[PDB]
């Protein structure tokens, strides 16, 4: 019999994902101990490839760890689900990169390229053409990753990006003194030029979209951060004084561990940009609902943490009672999630044996 899907059970599933997105080995252990994923390599492999809320960066960091038997067994199950038969190396890399971001720490990238290349070779025994050194496959696979990053980097300016002859020249003599066939490198370059090797989006992609629309607020897309709710509220400087109904309009972005307050900067036909005003940590935050003669859907946020005493952070009035309920319910839940995360992070007492 399975455990029902209540609010607390869903919260600890999210806690498991949060822990994975900060320290992958801890998150996997947490999800296994709670019964959310079987304690097998195949179970974790299918979990990592199918479940939302997992950072593509952190999936790569877990799978790229060659120092633990479990992680290596999971990566074996991962690549064994992929078919690279009768396709070119870059075409197989495109399929691999769609699920796993092949970027990060060098030792993790090497391990990911190693398992990829080994699977590509087992999938293509019918290709009678071979390099003089079999290890040349690993080199070309690296070169494809680096070209894709170079060609579609917003940090390398166009005039200095790698051109066709630059890609070819850099690989000169790499196959035991001789070069890889020119026609092969030309075909790889052209296919990459036509379509960037993109990884499937995750929750971090959503935060990056919001980030670019906010002008400082601009750097929010940490691997564990997830957008929960976008809500329009009206700021209330003084709840004991009236104000016009549409005044102090704010566009609020609630994340799983952070509350961001903005105001519209520019509104065109459809596009919109925002000006960052302030952000608040959810730890020790309390949510109060109020109503008086001036505001029927009031919200008051306080910082009931230690140090000093209770402090008022900000007041709002929602446009209607349903918006206040939905926003405050999600904020309260995220606050509860963070407090459990802080209790778990206090585990570092375990680290100090």
């Amino acid at each position: 019999p399975a455990f029902s899907n209540d609010v607390i059970r869903k919260r600890h599933y999210r806690i498991g994902l949060n822990l994975f997105n900060k320290k992958p080995e801890k998150g996997v252990q947490y999800l296994i101990e709670r019964g959310f994923v079987p304690d097998t390599p195949v179970g974790v492999a299918h979990f990592l490839l199918q479940r939302k809320g997992l950072s593509r960066q952190m999936i790569g960091e877990f799978l790229g760890n060659r120092q633990k038997q479990f992680n290596r067994d999971v990566l074996d199950c991962v690549v064994d689900e992929m078919d690279f038969s009768t396709m070119e190396l870059d075409e197989a890399l495109r399929k691999f990169q769609a699920h796993i971001r092949v970027q990060g720490e060098a030792q993790k990238v090497e391990r990911l390229i190693e398992a990829f290349s080994q699977r590509y070779c087992i999938c293509n025994p019918g290709v009678v053409r071979q390099f003089r050194n079999p290890d040349t496959i690993f080199i070309l696979a690296f070169a494809i990753i680096l070209l894709n990053t170079d060609m579609y980097s917003p940090n390398v300016k166009p005039e200095r990006k790698m051109k066709l002859e630059d890609f070819i020249k850099n690989l000169r003599g790499v196959d035991d003194g001789e070069d890889i066939p020119r026609e092969m490198l030309m075909g790889i370059y052209e296919r990459i030029r036509k379509r960037e090797l993109k990884t499937n989006e995750d929750h971090v992609s959503q935060v990056q979209k919001v980030e670019k629309l906010i002008v400082g607020g601009c750097v929010l897309s940490l691997p564990h951060r997830r957008l929960v709710c976008y809500c329009r509220l009206f700021e209330v400087p003084d709840p004991n004084k009236p104000q016009k109904l549409g005044l102090h309009q704010r566009e609020i972005f609630l994340f799983n561990d952070l509350l961001v307050v903005t105001k519209i900067f520019q509104k065109k036909k459809n596009s919109v940009t925002y000006s960052f005003r302030q952000s608040f940590s959810l730890y020790g935050m309390q949510v109060l609902l109020f109503e008086n003669q001036y505001y029927p859907n009031g919200i008051r946020l306080t910082s009931s943490v230690p140090g000093a005493d209770i402090k008022v952070l900000i007041n709002f009035n929602a446009p209607n009672p349903q918006d206040r309920k939905k926003f405050t319910d999600d904020l309260r839940e995220s606050i509860a999630e963070v407090q459990e995360m802080e209790k778990h992070r206090i585990e570092s007492e375990l680290e100090k044996q």
